[PDB]
């Protein structure tokens, strides 16, 4: 657990508020299993539905990986993400699921690969997806404000991060004691950031500073 409150003192900074946020205002509970498939956006098509299956749990988020892909594109969902939904949800709202971009076969064999892995498989259950937390209205971060953010290039790290700048609805996110080869823009609506003190909270591990 970091110790936010004696960092900030010594860095004479401010947390970011937890208004600023679009996170619950406690960290959801994350009742899913490894093994359990799902739908999510496909990260490289976010135009595809495709089937997910859970491959790893940590904090409120899972591990997700696209099946018949491959194993090296795996991607980060909050258990509260609307990206992610119960299997049949897509059917249910006049949608048809996709393969994924990275598909180990050819494009014909789909049909019959959706129903080979749907076969008696563990689904995650449609009670265990939580509600969308509410959004900001605007954008409230301020210039030298600390957050917890995932690290876009290494997503299973959540970091001590400021924010560096602000355009209109875009924060600067910068990494504490690394190069500003981390850095990234985002909206303030982004799932990707946290207050101060919502790892500990969510037993998610979080990254203090660099040593640069
Ligand atoms: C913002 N977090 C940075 C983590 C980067 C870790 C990387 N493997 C390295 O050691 O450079």
């Amino acid at each position: 657990a970091f110790d936010w409150d004696a960092y900030l003192e010594e860095t004479g900074s401010e947390a970011a508020p937890a208004k600023c946020f679009k996170q619950a205002q406690n960290p959801p509970n994350n009742d899913f299993k490894i093994g359990m498939k799902l739908e999510a956006l496909d990260p490289r098509n976010v135009t595809s539905t495709c089937i997910a299956t859970v491959v790893g749990v940590l904090g409120s988020r899972l591990r997700l990986r696209l099946d018949g892909s491959d194993s090296q594109n795996d991607f980060w969902r909050l258990v509260d993400s609307t990206e992610i939904h119960a299997i049949g949800h897509c059917e249910k709202n006049g949608g048809m699921l996709q393969p994924p971009l990275g598909f180990c076969m050819n494009a014909s064999s789909w049909p019959g690969y959706l129903c080979k892995i749907l076969n008696n498989a563990m689904v995650a259950p449609e009670e265990i997806f939580q509600p969308e937390p509410p959004e900001p209205e605007e954008n409230l971060f301020k210039v030298g404000q600390k957050l917890e953010a995932v690290d876009k290039k290494n997503p299973q790290l959540i970091c001590c991060a400021t924010v560096d700048a602000i355009k209109d609805d875009q924060i600067h996110v910068t990494f504490d004691g690394w190069r500003g080869a981390f850095d990234y823009w985002c909206n303030y609506r982004s799932r990707d950031i946290f207050p101060a003190g919502w790892c500990a909270r969510s037993c998610h591990p979080m990254q203090p500073p660099g040593h640069k």
